[PDB]
C-alpha cells in the first residue's frame, strides 16, 4: 500500500523527498515520487555498503578495524590517526574508505552490486570525479558513474538489514552497531548515514540521510533527499529534516 504523503513542513522550504517504507506490513510512505525515483550519485551513504564488501573479503575484520594511517595531512583533525573503521564511518572518512575499496577487485564489487540492484551498478569510473581536482579523495561513489534513487536505496536497506542476502550476520550486527544515531528518544532506535556532494552538471546539490528506523516491533527503511540548488545544503542538514519528521509522523 504505496500513501502518497506531504512531508514539506518539516523540509522548511528545501526542496526534496522522502521515502519510508515496512516491509512486514507493507506500507510504503512517499513524499515527492517523481524524485525519490531518480537516481543520483550515493555519496558518503556508499560507505554503509563499502564497509560490508571489506568485511566479506577480509580487508577489515570487526569495528576495531585499521587500515594502516600513513601520515598524510588532513584539515580534519580526526582523518589525521590511525582510525577504527568505526571512527571512520562517523567521521565519513574518506581516505580509509578509499584505501579499503582500492583493496578490492573491480569484478568482486561489481558483482556484489549486482547482487544488491545498487542502482546502476556502474562502476566504470573507478577512480572517480578527478575534474574536481582533489585526486585520491575521489571514487565511482562519489558524484561519478554509480547512481541509486532514494526508492533503490531503502530496498537495499531492507534486504541487508532483514538478512535477504549473503552477507554475515556478524558483519551486518557491525553495520548497524556503527550507524547506531542517539536522537534522544529511546523509544526508538535509529540508523543512518548522510552523503553530500553537489551534481555539477545539473547546479544542484545531493545530500542524503539513508537508514532504518525501529519502534516496537515494526521496523522502517528510510532515504531523504535534497536536490536544492542551495550549496548550504549538506547531508548532515538533511539529517535534521529526517529525524523531524521521523519524530513527528513515525513515533
Ligand atoms: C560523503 O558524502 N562525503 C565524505 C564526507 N562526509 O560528508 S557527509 O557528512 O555528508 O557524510 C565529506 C563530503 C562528502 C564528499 N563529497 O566527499
Ligand atoms: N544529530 C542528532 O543525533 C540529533 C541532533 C541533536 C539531538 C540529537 N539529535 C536529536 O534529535 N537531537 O535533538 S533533541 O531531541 O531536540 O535534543
Amino acid at each position: 500500500s504505496v500513501n502518497i504523503v506531504d512531508y514539506s513542513d518539516c523540509f522548511e522550504g528545501i526542496s526534496g523527498g522522502a521515502i519510508f517504507c515496512n516491509t512486514k506490513n507493507k506500507e510504503y510512505n512517499i513524499y515527492n515520487k517523481e524524485l525519490i525515483e531518480t537516481r543520483r550519485s550515493p555519496c558518503s551513504t556508499f560507505k554503509i555498503v563499502s564497509t560490508l564488501i571489506g568485511l566479506e573479503k577480509g580487508v577489515i575484520n570487526s569495528k576495531e578495524s585499521v587500515m594502516g594511517y600513513d601520515g598524510t595531512d588532513y584539515p580534519n583533525k580526526n582523518w589525521n590517526k590511525n582510525l577504527s573503521l568505526e571512527e571512520a564511518f562517523k567521521e565519513s572518512c574518506v581516505w580509509y574508505y578509499k584505501k579499503l575499496i582500492n583493496k578490492v577487485d573491480a569484478k568482486s564489487v561489481q558483482n556484489i552490486l549486482d547482487d544488491l540492484k545498487y542502482g546502476n551498478c556502474d562502476i566504470s569510473e573507478w577512480e572517480g570525479d578527478l575534474k574536481n581536482g582533489k585526486g585520491h579523495l575521489n571514487g565511482f561513489w562519489l558524484e561519478s558513474s554509480l547512481q541509486i534513487s532514494p526508492k533503490e536505496q531503502v530496498q537495499t536497506m531492507a534486504k541487508i538489514f532483514e538478512g535477504d542476502t549473503n552477507f554475515k550476520k556478524e558483519h551486518i550486527n557491525i553495520l548497524r552497531d556503527i550507524m547506531a544515531i542517539d536522537v534522544n528518544d529511546a523509544n526508538i532506535n535509529v540508523y543512518g548515514k548522510t552523503g553530500t556532494g553537489f551534481d555539477e552538471k545539473n547546479k544542484r546539490v545531493d545530500a542524503w540521510f539513508v537508514g532504518m528506523l525501529e519502534r516496537e516491533g515494526d521496523t522502517y527503511y528510510f532515504a531523504i533527499k535534497s536536490d536544492d540548488s542551495n550549496k548550504e545544503i549538506t547531508g548532515p542538514k538533511v539529517k535534521e529534516i529526517a529525524i523531524n519528521i521521523i519524530k513527528k509522523y513515525y513515533s
